[PDB]
């Protein structure tokens, strides 16, 4: 189908019925695009964004010791999903796998006949956004399952538990959130003796519940029925990442004035020929090629370094910015 994500304003107390009614009628007048300004006043009042990304998901964002807790969908994770860029379709695959995992628990499929369980292992080299993808994935499952779960919960356990009871108090609090069966509960552990044994025993207990999924990451438990390698970005991915940063700096008028930037597709479409818009993306494509082997984490830090080291003013040109970024990629390599 087509998926339409409807961000309702924090302040709004309008019912989803009306948001739903009104947003379908908006889509009749316009037989993937994001809307931020609307003709109908009810929309401008109640709705921050409609986003083709026909099923509607309407959500509001929400704003324990040795764990971070978030009610999903969380303000902190808004845009996290779109921010993460992989060579292959890992994101759409993970979403599909965890969603059939949850259909199968719902309908109580015997896991002895068809193998499935509610634990996910993202593994691979560091700087890859494995933890951000676990968060991004929790957010998106929560948004897409509003018709089954009223809200979600995320508990990120700190494997800074190798320090000097505690564990029984944490999992008791976690159990209290699990008891609410309107809530899809995610428990996130990054990989790393009687204490370790106690958390592993506690995971085994909570992993029994229908509404619990265990997200795990490894820079390398052991029985997760969905394992997924997440590797570093290629030139194409690096181009998308950099382009999301330049667009964000033109949104915020740090890069002034707005110039149009072409995507790698859009410049394949015109056979890479140089005009006065397309030359800025031809330069990005060179900067991308000379960035390959850097992690997503370094890539999303580079536009900050570029600005701090090589751009004085509150504003700078797209031509000015790409010069600084180019310089920033060189400093990154000349240090390592």
């Amino acid at each position: 189908t087509v998926h339409v994500e409807v961000h309702q304003r924090g302040s709004s107390t309008a019912k989803k019925e009306d948001i739903n009614l009104s947003v379908r009628k908006l889509l009749n007048r316009h037989n993937d695009y994001t809307w931020t300004e609307f003709d109908e006043p009810f929309l401008t009042r109640n709705v921050q964004s409609v986003s083709i990304i026909v099923a509607l998901h309407i959500f509001q964002l929400n704003e324990i010791i040795a764990a971070n807790h978030w009610v999903l969908p969380a303000a902190e994770f808004h845009g996290l999903w779109d921010s993460l860029v992989y060579d292959v379709e890992v994101k759409s695959h993970l979403l599909d796998y965890v969603m059939t995992t949850l259909l199968f628990s719902d309908k109580n499929v015997n896991s002895n006949l068809i193998t499935w369980n509610r634990v996910v292992l993202l593994h691979g080299p560091p700087g890859t956004g494995k933890t951000s993808l676990c968060k991004a994935l929790a957010q998106k499952l929560t948004i897409r399952l509003s018709s089954r779960y009223r809200y979600g919960q995320l508990i990120e356990i700190n494997s800074h538990s190798l320090f000097s009871k505690l564990v029984t108090k944490m999992f008791q609090k976690i159990q209290d959130l699990i008891d609410d069966k309107d809530a899809l509960v995610f428990v996130l552990i990054d990989e790393v003796i009687r204490v370790v044994n106690a958390v592993l025993t506690q995971i085994d207990q909570i992993k029994r519940h229908s509404n619990v999924v265990i997200l795990t990451t490894s820079n390398i438990v052991d029985r997760a029925d969905i394992k997924q390698y997440i590797g570093p970005p290629s030139a194409a991915a690096i181009f998308k990442i950099y382009l999301s940063c330049l667009e964000e700096l033109m949104k915020c008028q740090i890069i002034y004035p707005r110039q149009q930037l072409l995507t790698l597709r859009e410049l394949e479409m015109i056979g890479f020929i140089e005009n006065n818009v397309s030359k800025l993306s031809l330069l990005l494509n060179d900067i991308s090629r000379k960035s390959e082997g850097l992690s997503g984490r370094v890539l999303r830090k580079l536009p900050f370094l570029a600005h701090a080291l090589y751009v004085q003013a509150p504003t700078v040109t797209i031509e000015g910015f790409l010069q600084a970024l180019s310089l920033a990629v060189d400093k990154q390599f000349e240090e390592r």
